[PDB]
Formats: C-alpha cells, structure tokens, sequence
C-alpha cells in the first residue's frame, strides 16, 4: 500500500517537555484530537497480537492518517506530535502489560483518500521499521 524508504534514524531527542492532551486543549474542542488517543488505544487491542500467556505482544508502529485539511490544521509536523503520542501509546501498552519489539513509533500523515473531519489510525506489529 505504501513502500516506506529504509530510514533507521528513530528520532531522538529527550523531549522533557512531552505534549499529548495540550492539543485538545489549546484548540479548546474545536476539533477533538483525544479522539486520535481514543481509537488508537482502541487500535491497540485490535492489534493484539496472542504470544506467551505472560504478555501479548501489542502493536509498535501505527500509522494515523488523516486528511488534508485536518493534518493542514493539526499542523505540518509529524514530529512533535508523534513524540507525544508515541510515548502516551507506550506508557498504555506497560500498563496493560502488554510488550512489543522495536520502538513505538506513531506516524501522522494524510492522504488525500481520506477526507475532512476524518481520522484513521492503524497500528500492526511491524519488525521491518527499523528503529535505531
């Protein structure tokens, strides 16, 4: 569906200063970003993967798409938002004692299939994402 480019490079950088429920908040409810939040830990469990009866192995990489113009609105950087959110779905993932390989990378992009006011976020357990 979409062939990503070999890119190893995990961003890193010790954001202390870590933003997850801030974008509700700042848009004050004009759009409802908890909603990405909502169906993406709800994304997790339908990515549950059966494994050892200790923990079952969760999904790492999930790619959220929006579009356009809602992306347009959100704001043009991927980065900063999938630091939040990434670290938010990984703090939900111990606490359900749920565990998974690699590192938890959540991807924000649009699409232009995907229309306004519309959001769509998957997530699956891929080992091909090279997180160094």
């Amino acid at each position: 569906m979409g062939s990503q480019k070999r890119l190893v490079q995990r961003v890193e950088r010790k954001l202390e200063q870590t933003v997850g429920d801030a974008f509700a908040r700042i848009f004050g409810g004009s759009i409802v970003p908890q909603e990405v939040e909502a169906l993406l830990r709800r994304e997790a469990a339908d990515g549950i993967q059966s494994l050892q009866g200790n923990r079952l192995l969760a999904p790492n990489e999930y790619i959220i798409t929006l579009g356009v113009h809602d992306f347009e609105k959100l704001g043009a950087d991927p980065e900063l938002k999938s630091t939040g959110f990434a670290r938010d779905l990984a703090d939900y993932i111990q606490e359900q004692g749920w565990q998974t390989y690699g590192d938890v990378v959540v991807r924000f992009e649009q699409s232009s299939n995907l229309h306004t006011g519309q959001f769509r976020a998957r997530g699956t357990v891929n080992p091909d994402v090279e997180t160094h």
